[PDB]
């Protein structure tokens, strides 16, 4: 059986789900219960966390522009996702997607993580660059598992305190 | 490190590789040695085999139209990939992609198969629908492993002989 339904027009689907590809929801998964996790991500959404994904992530910036803040070779770097760009991120490259534009839309494809393969979410100190805090999770929902984790970091001056310089990370807005 | 390079413009990439998204090559893999197998498939290409993929396959028909001949619930069915359509195929649904249009381009995303998880390629009898022949392979190249297998089926009246009605399958062109 075609468990995931028939083919359907992607631009029209993005149009119809416009009102969720904006705050407060921002992403929307296309099919449920599949191995390939297929999502569209809109904007604006800025965020302060770096994701450590144990598997690859594929990006295709269909509409508008975005960029990824990265740690590469130990240094902060920015990789732009200009409209029309595709990109494949190797496992464990730390990335913080920045999506400043309303009406933008990025196809993002990931895989279900097998039991025991954990995702990391991390924050770094703006002053000294040291790691401030890391939570690891067995990720079951690329949409619903992230926020509670981000909320417990914003709520805690303890978790936000840099262990190297003692600066308290700003928390929600950089 | 960004093992797979920086983001890059996908339409321009498809344009530049136009001359391989036509006979005799027809598909082109975007990145090498990755877990996600990311390919663009052009046309025209018709084929007679049904693929039994042990993992999911994602389709996004960027340019032009195509269709997939399927076996679903035991019956031959056609699922159209109209320009703009996306589609997710569950594991083991038999599919024979038909790509009649020159200049067409379909993004197809699959996963590397772990050792021991085999792909099947099958042919069915036009007269009685019975399975005529099946080869299983440990697939390492979504481009180079298929043709030798198709060639050994076209070359063999034995492999093309339906075991139920005795009709010899046409082989290369339906
Ligand atoms: N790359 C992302 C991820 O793994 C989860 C949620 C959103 C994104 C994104 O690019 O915005
Ligand atoms: N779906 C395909 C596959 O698994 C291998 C090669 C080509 C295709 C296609 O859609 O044409
Ligand atoms: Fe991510
Ligand atoms: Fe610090
Ligand atoms: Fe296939
Ligand atoms: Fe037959």
């Amino acid at each position: 059986m075609l468990t995931y339904g028939a083919p359907f027009n992607f631009p029209r689907w993005i149009d119809e789900h416009a009102h969720l590809l904006k705050p407060p929801v921002g992403n929307r998964q296309v099919w449920q219960d599949s191995d390939f996790i297929v999502t569209v991500v809109g904007g604006p959404n800025h965020r302060t966390d770096y994701h450590d994904d144990p598997l690859e992530e594929f990006f295709y910036q269909l509409r508008g522009n975005a960029y990824l803040n990265l740690w590469v070779d130990g240094r902060r770097e920015r990789a732009d996702l200009k409209e029309g760009d595709i990109f494949l991120l190797p496992p464990h490259v730390r990335h913080s997607p920045q999506r400043p534009e309303a009406g933008s839309a990025c196809l993002v494809i990931e895989r279900q993580r097998p039991a025991g393969m954990l995702d990391g979410f991390e924050w770094y100190c703006d002053a000294c660059g040291h790691l401030v805090h890391r939570v690891e999770v067995q990720l079951k929902s690329i949409v619903t598992d992230l926020p509670p984790l981000f909320e417990s970091f914003y709520a805690s001056e303890d978790k936000r305190r840099c262990p190297h310089c003692g600066q308290v990370h700003p928390g929600r807005a950089a």
